[PDB]
């Protein structure tokens, strides 16, 4: 069991907001709130952060939805969860620039 | 490979919006667009849809993010994925009422 802990943030990623994970009863939980991210060009994916060594490598893999946010407007994002950490894809027609991202996800460990 | 197929919606779930899943190369994709759901209390779970028997037994389990929506306002929803279908959770400290949900997710089978 591991308490709420900061993910190691990828280069280009801002230091403000919350990006944490925890393991309770064998399920990894991840949450991201108002994480500033670099520019995400259309159909590009950029890294957001990586799981400290303490979490191990037996982590689940799946894709889910999140949001991009700036200036009152929310946009749909693609969140990649894997052992490699969290990354964010832009499924929209225009680049996503000066945005923050938010999501929450969880799944059993492997 | 299963083409885009409508899920069967659980009781209380509205008829508008779109809720469907597909399997391409051992990976299931599920999306919801403006699906009207029942009032959900904080930390409680409301059933949304079930997979037709074509999709089989070997479906993954994880919780991801989606959105709640009413009256021009979006909030964080939780999306529950399992063999049992799609269900929606409320990570907010107030009840989510009169909401439609949108989400997208995917993972490999097994």
């Amino acid at each position: 069991d591991i308490p709420w802990t900061d993910l190691n943030r990828a280069s280009g990623v801002g230091s403000t907001g919350i990006l944490q994970a925890r393991i309770i009863n064998g399920v990894i939980y991840v949450r991201g709130n108002s994480i500033p991210v670099p520019n995400v060009a259309p159909n590009f994916i950029v890294p957001v952060g990586t799981f400290p060594p303490a979490f191990g490598t037996n982590l689940p893999q799946f894709d889910s939805s999140g949001t991009f946010y700036s200036h009152g407007n929310l946009s749909l994002s693609l969140i990649n969860m894997s052992p490699s950490g969290i990354a964010v894809g832009n499924p929209n027609n225009t680049s996503m620039n000066g945005k923050t991202i938010s999501f929450a996800l969880s799944a059993p460990l492997l």
